[PDB]
């Protein structure tokens, strides 16, 4: 059953590399982790505030590095996205991270920037709910949160997806992407999306008018070797007001996919709505039939 | 000497084009009537009334008009009708040789048009950051509109500024920049900001919460040789809601300017408010005390 958590072996490091956390949401999160018998390590600066950021870059870097020093940690679950994790990229000690035993980094939204950087450096990661999702359709939300422990245990390996137009085909490549806006906002920097040839580019977003999505897509595709992608795979675009625009969002995305001669898929249950099922970031997967399979 | 509301004659013909967002018919008509009141001979691009979603026609249609503005021998300025979104889309197909072959005809606009201003500067073509032509068809506003003809005629040479941070010595370099969001959205692409060493980076924006401004600023500065800039000079940040954020906008921009060790000025009367005085894009200027001069 998909609301059922798997035990998480070892300990989960909780860090806040992006936006600041409300105290009551943090405590509610920890109580839910305890319900589920999850042993955790709370980063020492998770309650820090520096404007809307979870502390200074230096504070966030200390917590992320500490998460990689402890030997019993088997996963690093980001508490909140929002904005700010790209700021850490010029300070990360990548060598200290490759040397630690495997511990997938977990999150979505702004955390997409760190997922991509991790993939570039050969480190495991998971695109899924941030841990404060625990402390906030309700059935779908609960299945999404449960999906993290289930993926860490290796017991889920597929999601449903639909091919939009085109023709029947099989696409195999690395799973990359996440939040369109966050990733576009790293183009031209050291944190630009890692997009090896053949990759399946997953995109989702929230809270944007269509012209801002198009602008972001144009930038992202112009900044990578787009024509060498295997596929573009849309998750959800939630709370994105159409405002009388003549073309649907799928028409716009379809025009871009056609321009680069890459197939377009959609309805992956991934993003900012109730459906946000975890998927392994940077692994080889296959688009076949009605699913994405790893 | 003349009042800032007093236009100068524009000799020859002004090409009106719409390389970004679509144009409302009534606003266009009022624009043309104001040009006629001022004795300005104009030519409307064949596709300026095109619509393709929110864009002023397809890429091919807009390229046809832009190219035509450089093919016609009697055109002495190219005044963009509206910004909004879309002119970066023209960069892949733009024939620079065709533009460079034509007699001098400054490109005028702001907002999204900043993207084209920068590309023109990279190709040694004259340009002006100031009101788009539809601003005519909608006292400080009138002075802003008059400043275009006055700058084409070469009679205005300075704008007021105020020092905000960093060293107080004279800065001399090329005037670059414009809209922060639009320029950040070209980072990592063929249309990225042309930012030669020593430049004075002007920035303005509208309608953004502070975290989005910071995200754009971090991207733009990380994507250029920021440390080699001469200065950052802020225009207006119009309708940018603070919403309880603990740090002021001046504090945030101060922190970034300090991080790259570049002096920071503000209160340039340039942007999306009533104060949008024209300045020469890509021209060498001097920033000293309470003035920017060229």
């Amino acid at each position: 059953s998909d609301q059922t958590w798997q035990p998480i072996d070892g300990r989960v490091a909780l860090i806040a590399p992006a936006s600041a956390i409300a105290t009551e949401v943090l405590e509610a999160t920890l109580r839910q982790l305890e319900v589920h018998g999850v042993d955790y390590h709370l980063g020492r600066h998770v309650e820090a505030r520096y404007r809307y950021l979870a502390g200074t870059v230096e504070q966030r870097l200390e917590d992320l590095h500490n998460a990689f020093d402890m030997p019993d940690i088997t996963a690093v679950w980001c508490l909140r996205g929002g904005y700010g994790c790209g700021q850490l990229l010029p300070g990360l000690d990548w060598g200290r991270l490759e040397a630690a035993s495997p511990r997938p980094l977990i999150g979505f939204s702004d955390i997409s920037v760190l997922l991509s950087a991790f993939h570039r450096h050969g480190l495991p990661a998971i695109h899924g709910p941030v841990a404060t999702g625990l402390g906030l359709e309700q059935q779908e939300r609960l299945a999404s949160l449960a999906s993290v422990s289930r993926l860490l245990a290796g017991i889920d390996h597929e999601l449903p997806v639909q091919h939009l137009g085109g023709h029947k085909q099989r696409v195999e490549g690395a799973l990359i992407g996440g939040n369109l806006t966050a990733l576009a906002c790293m183009a031209g920097t050291l944190g630009g999306l890692h997009a090896p040839a053949g990759s399946i580019l997953v995109l989702e977003d929230v809270g944007e008018p269509y012209y801002r999505l198009e602008r972001s897509l144009w930038q992202l595709l112009e900044s990578i070797d787009a024509r060498q992608l295997g596929a573009i795979c849309l998750g959800s675009f939630t709370d994105c007001p159409r405002k009388e625009v003549a073309h649907s969002l799928e028409r716009i995305f379809g025009e871009y996919a056609a321009a680069i001669e890459v197939p377009l898929y959609h309805h992956l249950p991934s993003g900012h709505g109730a459906q946000n099922r975890a998927w392994p970031y940077g692994k080889t997967a296959v688009l076949e039939g009605n699913r994405l399979r790893w």
